[PDB]
Parts: C-alpha cells; sequence; structure tokens
C-alpha cells in the first residue's frame, strides 16, 4: 500500500491558514464546552486518534485517508467522545468544502495546540479522502489498564521510540477522562486548556493513592484531586521512561521542541510526499495576525 501526498487542486497556504483562522475563531467563540476547558483538547485528541491507527507493516490506517468519516472507526469504542470534535469541524468543512478529510481533522490538532499556547506544529497537506473500504478495523488503539511494556511495544507499531512516546503522553496535561467515554474520571492537571509541561511535574510530585472509580476501573488518584491511568503511571516504574518524564519536568522547551517533531511524524505515518510537494507549513496564531 502507497499513499501519495496529492495536493488539493489550486490550494495553497493562504487557503490553509484561512481554514486554521475559522478553527482558531471557533475555539475562542465555544468556549463553554466541557465546563470552560472549551474544544480545544477532544481536538488534539481527534488528531492523534485518526492518526494513531496506522500499521508501519502494510501501511493501513493513519490520517491519510480521513476515514474516520465512516461508521466503523467513528463508532469505534475507543472514539467515545470524538462526535463532539467532528461535530465542531463540520461548520469549518461547509465553509471550505475543498479541503481534505484527514487534512482537516490533523490540522484541527495543529490548531487546538497552537491555539492553547503550546509549540508551533509544522504540518503538510495531501491527504486524500480513500473509501469506506480502506477504513481500518477497530481494536488498534492503546489500552489505559497496562504497563510500560505494553506501551512500548504499542508505539512501536507506529514507530515511536521511548522519548517520542514520553514526549507524545504529555498531551495529556490537556483536559480530562470522562466516566461515560471511557470509564475514567478526573483531570490531569490543573490547567488543562493550556499546553505546559505539567503532566510530568504532576507524575512526579504527587502522593499518588491506587483506587477504583465509579467504573470498577483502577486509576492514580491524587490529593489534589488529579488523576492516571494505570497505562501512563508505569511511565515512572520504567528506568528508560522515567529518565525522560524528569527531563521534560524539569524543561519545558525541550519536552515543546520534542513533542512538536513526534506530533508531526505521528500525523504524517503512512503518507509518501514527492520531491515537488509543497514544504511543511508553519501557520500563524489568531495572535499573531492581530485577530
Ligand atoms: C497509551 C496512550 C494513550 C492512552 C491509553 C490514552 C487514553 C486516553 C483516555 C482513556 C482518555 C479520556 C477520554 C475520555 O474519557 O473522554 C484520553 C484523553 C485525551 N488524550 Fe489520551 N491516551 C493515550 C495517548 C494520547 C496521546 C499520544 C495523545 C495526544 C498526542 C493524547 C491526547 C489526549 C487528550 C488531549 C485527551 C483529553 C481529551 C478530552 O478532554 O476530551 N492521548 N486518553
Amino acid at each position: 500500500l502507497v499513499h501519495v501526498a496529492s495536493v488539493e487542486k489550486g490550494r495553497s497556504y493562504e487557503d490553509f491558514q484561512k481554514v486554521y483562522n475559522a478553527i482558531a475563531l471557533k475555539l475562542r467563540e465555544d468556549d463553554e464546552y466541557d465546563n470552560y476547558i472549551g474544544y480545544g483538547p477532544v481536538l488534539v485528541r481527534l488528531a492523534w486518534h485518526i492518526s494513531g491507527t496506522w500499521d508501519k507493516h502494510d501501511n493501513t490506517g493513519g490520517s491519510y485517508g480521513g476515514t474516520y468519516r465512516f461508521k466503523k472507526e467513528f463508532n469505534d469504542p475507543s472514539n467515545a467522545g470524538l462526535q463532539n470534535g467532528f461535530k465542531f469541524l463540520e461548520p469549518i468543512h461547509k465553509e471550505f468544502p475543498w479541503i481534505s478529510s484527514g487534512d482537516l481533522f490533523s490540522l484541527g490538532g495543529v490548531t487546538a495546540v497552537q491555539e492553547m499556547q503550546g509549540p508551533k506544529i509544522p504540518w503538510r497537506c495531501g491527504r486524500v479522502d480513500t473509501p469506506e473500504d480502506t477504513t481500518p478495523d477497530n481494536g488498534r488503539l492503546p489500552d489505559a489498564d497496562k504497563d510500560a511494556g505494553y506501551v512500548r511495544t504499542f508505539f512501536q507499531r507506529l514507530n515511536m521510540n521511548d522519548r517520542e512516546v514520553v514526549a507524545l503522553m504529555g498531551a495529556h496535561a490537556l483536559g480530562k477522562t470522562h466516566l461515560k467515554n471511557s470509564g475514567y474520571e478526573g483531570p490531569w492537571g490543573a490547567a488543562n486548556n493550556v499546553f505546559t509541561n505539567e503532566f510530568y511535574l504532576n507524575l512526579l510530585n504527587e502522593d499518588w493513592k491506587l483506587e477504583k472509580n465509579d467504573a470498577n476501573n483502577e486509576q492514580w488518584d491524587s490529593k489534589s484531586g488529579y488523576m492516571m491511568l494505570p497505562t501512563e503511571y508505569s511511565l515512572i516504574q520504567d528506568p528508560k521512561y522515567l529518565s525522560i518524564v524528569k527531563e521534560y519536568a524539569n524543561d519545558q522547551d525541550k519536552f515543546f521542541k520534542d513533542f512538536s517533531k513526534a506530533f508531526e511524524k505521528l500525523l504524517e505515518n503512512g503518507i509518501t510526499f514527492p520531491k515537488d510537494a509543497p514544504s511543511p507549513f508553519i501557520f500563524k496564531t489568531l495572535e499573531e495576525q492581530g485577530l
């Protein structure tokens, strides 16, 4: 399977920057969502879930095809709650009918992170919508009740090494778990719609106690009201992962620079970019544009 990036016909930087501005202006406007967290966290979860289905072995899944638009992947139990991010983006797709689905889902992720004061993520356009039958089967996304052994082996399918996995995990500073979506409940931290290295500082500094929650699942709860899932808690139980968590807890710039590289790799896995294709676009934020 080869997927070659085809730029939407006749579109260039300024067109894509208008879709970004539209997503960003609507993030501003709909600030009421989810107890005033806003839609930025469910949008980076949506760009990681449409990208996270990739298998490096046979090049299936990944962001290219925009197959979340189809019922099999839209209704994946692992994707519960993402319907909210989908419904956010739909008025934007109506407004800009020429952009492909995987391009819109992924750019929404880039927009959320840069507008939540995170790092600039380079983005590339060219994902082409493929048919209902290239849609991956359910079960390719990760379990929350597992250990660092599972984490390493799972992320190897998307060929992410230790550092990329820890950098990617820090997007959990954002938003929260919701009992009805995943059987887990609670924020990871206090500033959950601002992108910082808070996740690592909490993982290291709180007095976490293992408790069962109202859905009968274990989770690590802290005195401050925070929570950690069994899978990401084991990132302090693995000697290699823990040295990286401490690195990011101590250095936010490093975390942002690494996060930017890993999230872009995540969003481009499975896609071949021809030599003539446009370079990665670095989109301006509303603020930078005075808007
Ligand atoms: C082993 C890996 C991962 C597991 C087990 C996992 C699991 C989960 C679960 C159970 C939720 C809560 C869903 C809900 O109840 O609404 C969640 C939320 C979230 N995840 Fe992850 N996740 C993983 C990796 C990632 C990565 C790599 C990213 C992004 C690069 C990410 C970004 C998010 C964000 C921002 C939220 C908050 C969403 C919201 O507030 O609605 N996750 N994750």
